[PDB]
């Protein structure tokens, strides 16, 4: 445990200790930022985009700490933003309010970041509603344009935004951000895959994920759209070849994020984000 | 003639440069939001929004810059993607109005990004403020109305001031003061938006929401509205109950205390034909 932020394992606890704090200093800028005189608003909410960030900003050659600490305070306040906004969409008007005041409040705090760290938040909102849109021919392509446009694209923005203020060179900064996005698309096909291998279990009731959407190809047929029901339905995709289909596409990202990883400078964050790769690909 | 919403704001060749600062807001946003998701109705130049900001950006020497306009374009958005999301019930459902208003909110965010960090601040604390004070709604029980209502209305229509100000040129103390007319202006607006719900309908007394005349009146004594009115029949009985409390008429009269405050605030502009626009704007709000 000394050594693991986030439930990824940096493997030497003093680095782990530098790094938690610098996750711990977004969660305080966070909570500083969001506070005022009105409030279990940030209470998945977690450290992995704070983490990404941190470690991201450990490739390039001068960290900015103060300006990490902003991008990754940033990043996942529009995180539980979509979180809110996506539990509506499946108090609603309060969710939705919540969601308004972290996407204001992660707005503000970039505006310190200049113009360019600007720009590239608009841009990623841009691709936020465009997956919302998406997600309301190909149906698996579809899926995973989706994801990458809701869930790629901000963890991508997060490796751009640690490549930037530590320095790093403009090719760095494109790889940290392609890493960024192939990683957000590997975590969820992940969590695709967890909920069926078995905490709980197709805990997924209504949602089409990447190893049913191979399943339902196949030709036998579901049980598909209450407690039997559930588990009868599981019993099929752990068995179905597309299970094993959803697994080779993660193991395509975990490629692909691998080769990024491997053009990366031999510095211990590129050891780190491999860490991190390692358990987005893992059982979480 | 030489009215432009509603609003006789001079000469001629001053409300036909509004007007066409105006049209050119709504054709920006028009543009800058076609992709079914939403669908936007043509007001034809009587948003109450852009009119502000117009006017507020003929103080400065450059008027029609096209900062202007997208700074226009940027708050109407704002506020159209706050009636989308008021819409979220606890169009075609839930789905639709969360999505349309964040469409609003990434156009919004695309436009003000060009114009610069300050005015990404800016319009985003104005938005951080505009939904607390929607939480808020949801001690001195006027300050805490007013409170609400420089919240989640007089804060957009300061912003529409400031930036107007900021990209018209208008000096410094200039686009200060225009922010200040402005939150004091959108009280106004909402203060008598509060009273015509209550004279001639009900809206307030069906959603449960206590505004200035009533909060008044329960300073009296001789509270059927707790919840929120669902009868037809009590909602008439209320309506006519608060017609004739006094408090219906303090209401009017700390209407009429903002509108002082807003005329306070622009005599120490530049006499121009905006600042006479802006009284006048004043004058029509509180009327």
């Amino acid at each position: 445990p000394a050594t693991v932020v986030a439930g990824v394992d940096l493997g030497d606890a003093v680095f782990a200790a530098a790094v938690r704090a610098g996750v711990a200093r977004v969660e305080q800028l966070m909570d500083t930022e969001l506070r005022q005189a009105d409030m279990s608003d940030s209470l998945g909410g977690k450290r992995f985009r704070p983490l990404f960030t941190v470690l991201s900003a450990q490739i390039g050659p001068q960290p900015d700490a103060a300006a990490v600490t902003v991008a990754g305070a940033v990043i996942e306040m529009i995180h539980l933003a979509t979180l809110y906004h996506d539990r509506v969409m499946d108090g609603n008007n309060v969710a939705i309010l919540a969601g308004d005041y972290l996407l204001a409040t992660a707005s503000r705090l970039v505006a310190r970041l200049g113009p360019e760290a600007v720009r590239i938040i608009a841009d990623t909102f841009a691709q936020l509603v465009t997956g919302q849109m998406r997600e309301t021919v190909d149906s698996i392509e579809q899926y995973l344009k989706v994801v990458q446009e809701k869930t790629g694209s901000l963890i991508g923005a997060a490796g751009r935004l640690g490549g930037m203020f530590s320095g790093a060179t403009d090719e760095q900064v494109e790889r940290l951000s392609r890493l960024g996005g192939v990683v957000g698309t590997a975590f969820q096909i992940a969590r695709d895959i967890i909920d069926i291998d078995s905490p709980g279990t197709d805990v997924r009731e209504g949602v089409h994920t990447l190893p049913m959407l191979y399943a339902l190809r196949e030709s036998p047929d579901c049980a598909r759209l209450d407690d039997a029901e559930v588990r009868e339905a599981l019993t099929l995709l752990r068995a179905s070849p597309g299970m094993a289909r959803a697994k080779d596409v993660l193991a395509q990202y975990a490629a692909q994020a691998r080769h990024e990883l491997a053009l990366l400078p031999d510095v211990p964050g590129r050891r780190a984000l491999a860490a991190l790769v390692d358990y987005t690909v893992s059982r979480h």
